[PDB]
């Protein structure tokens, strides 16, 4: 359970955006049902009256809490794989439009999964911003939490993969258009009871295993990292 609170752009906050550029649902509940359009962008999916300005090469900065601001995140049994998709905002989300510009699941080398990285980064996981048209756009931040993922929501309602799904309403303003957006996924449609990283088991199966859903990420994309940007604690 976590929710956006804001954005930063490199590396400067650009203040609470909760039902302003961010189209926020009521609280941090998961979505579990994957063909529900509750996928798209949660449970209130609707035009906030904001949009964050960028241009093309900038850090763009997610920022997640659980109750309060820059608090524990996100519960530490919530193990699972963080992405980023882009879309432009003329679709509303819907049609295969998503375009993935980041993913992290599990690292070896530190033996870390994506969550858990974002509870040390304080809840920041940022993107570079592609060169594509410039215009207004939906970037779709989504964590996957795996601890009750060994179950199908679909076979058991109560069980299943947990998603936190937030889109930000983002304005790329300076940008060339030398990478323009190509075909994306659709969300819901994407993820099924098949694909790879879904239907999970973390407590038998090691992490080094786990295959995060595609879609791979667009070779166009040009950076992220989870890792914190900026001290909330200042502001
Ligand atoms: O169901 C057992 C699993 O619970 C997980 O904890 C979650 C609780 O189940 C859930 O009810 C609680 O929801 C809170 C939310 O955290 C809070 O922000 C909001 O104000 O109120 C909600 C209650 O209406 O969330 C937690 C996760 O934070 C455990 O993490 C899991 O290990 C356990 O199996
Ligand atoms: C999941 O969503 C589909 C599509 O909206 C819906 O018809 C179905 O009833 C949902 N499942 C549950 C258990 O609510
Ligand atoms: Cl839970
Ligand atoms: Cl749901
Ligand atoms: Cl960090
Ligand atoms: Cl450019
Ligand atoms: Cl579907
Ligand atoms: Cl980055
Ligand atoms: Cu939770």
């Amino acid at each position: 359970h976590t929710l956006v609170w804001g954005v930063w752009v490199n590396g400067v906050d650009q203040g609470d955006g909760r039902n302003i550029y961010i189209r926020s649902p009521p609280n941090n509940n998961p979505v579990k049902n994957l063909t529900s359009p509750d996928m798209t962008c949660n449970v209130d999916n609707r035009v906030v009256p904001k949009s964050v300005p960028v241009n093309a090469g900038d850090t763009l900065t997610f920022e997640w809490y659980h109750n309060t601001r820059d608090d524990d995140i996100i519960a530490s049994s919530h193990h699972g794989p963080i992405a980023v998709y882009i879309a432009p905002a003329a679709s509303n989300g819907q049609g295969n439009v998503w375009v993935k510009l980041f993913e992290d699941a599990y690292n070896v080398t530190n033996s870390t999964w994506a969550v858990d990285r974002l509870i040390t980064a304080h809840g920041q996981h940022s993107v570079v911003v592609p060169h594509v048209a410039p215009g207004d756009y939906l970037f779709r931040a989504e964590i996957i939490a795996l601890h009750e993922a060994d179950s199908l929501y679909s076979q058991n309602p109560i069980r299943g993969a947990q998603f936190y799904i937030s889109c930000a309403q983002i304005t790329i303003n300076s940008s060339d258009d030398s990478t323009p957006l190509p075909a994306g996924v659709p969300f819901p449609g994407a993820y099924t009871d098949s694909t790879p990283g879904i239907q999970f088991n973390i407590y038998t199966t090691p992490a080094t295993s786990y295959v995060a859903p595609p879609p791979s990420v667009w070779s166009g994309a040009l950076g992220g990292s989870i890792a914190q940007v900026g001290d909330a604690s200042l502001e």
